[PDB]
């Protein structure tokens, strides 16, 4: 029992455009696989129907053309990264995805070809989001209680990001988080992301340096940073030196 990250290698038709707004449909597709009655998932994921300690990336395209509506994949390939501090969840989900063999995101149909195992980095220095970080706090307004989306230029972002990770650590491991980490934001861009039929939030695409306790950073690396990890938010990747 340890963490696990996989790269799902997906294949659709050559020259297909993956819309800029695909994340919402991707999240729905992943949810629907996990909660499917298909026996490929049902037996394997029976104990994980309410499991929220995992994350996944946006669809990544390597051979790409920027288009008006999205990113075109010239060779039809796309890559989806999925990770959890629970390796049994990841192994079971991957076995189901490979047996099923197909993933539809919006109007794009993928074949699920292979799942590449990505061992955890032995050291962390620079991280960048491959799905943006969501972090919110509730605030009283003249129109009642509302949700405020924290970004790195908010004074509360820093400690709220840390405390979210420490609380998630305790919730997942059922042990005290006696660890700490710190970070420095090198770059960030806000991104508008649909999260419900009618709710859009502001999330952070960002690059940041980290230091502190390796085991806590490693938990953020495989669980995700910030909130709504299991809806596909907050996944990061190491940036090579």
């Amino acid at each position: 029992r340890e963490s696990m990250r996989i790269e799902l290698e997906l294949q659709t038709d050559n020259f297909t455009v993956i819309p800029y707004n695909h994340q919402y449909y991707l999240a729905s597709a992943i949810y629907n696989k996990i909660h499917s009655a298909n026996p490929a998932y049902a037996k394997r994921l029976h104990n994980y129907q309410k499991f929220k300690f995992f994350t996944f990336s946006l669809l990544q395209i390597r051979k790409r053309v920027i288009r008006k509506e999205g990113i075109e994949t010239i060779d039809g390939k796309a890559y989806l990264y999925i990770s959890s501090p629970n390796n049994e969840f990841i192994e079971n989900f991957v076995a189901g995805l490979l047996e099923d063999g197909k993933l539809r995101v919006g109007n794009v149909e993928f074949f699920v070809r292979k799942a590449k195992i990505l061992p955890i980095p032995k050291k962390f220095n620079i991280l960048k989001t491959i799905s943006p970080i969501y972090l919110k706090t509730m605030i009283e307004t003249e129109d009642g209680l509302k949700t405020y989306d924290l970004l790195p230029n908010n004074s509360k972002f820093y400690e709220n990001l840390k405390n979210n990770l420490k609380k998630k650590y305790e919730a997942f491991y059922n042990e005290k988080c006696d660890m700490n980490f710190e970070f420095e934001v090198l770059k960030f861009r806000p991104k508008r992301m649909r999260i419900k039929n009618d709710i859009y939030c502001r999330c952070s695409e960002m690059v940041f340096k980290v230091w502190g306790d390796y085991d806590l950073i490693k938990f953020g690396y495989e669980c995700g940073f910030g909130e709504k990890n299991s809806m596909g938010f907050g996944m990061v990747v190491n940036v090579e030196d």
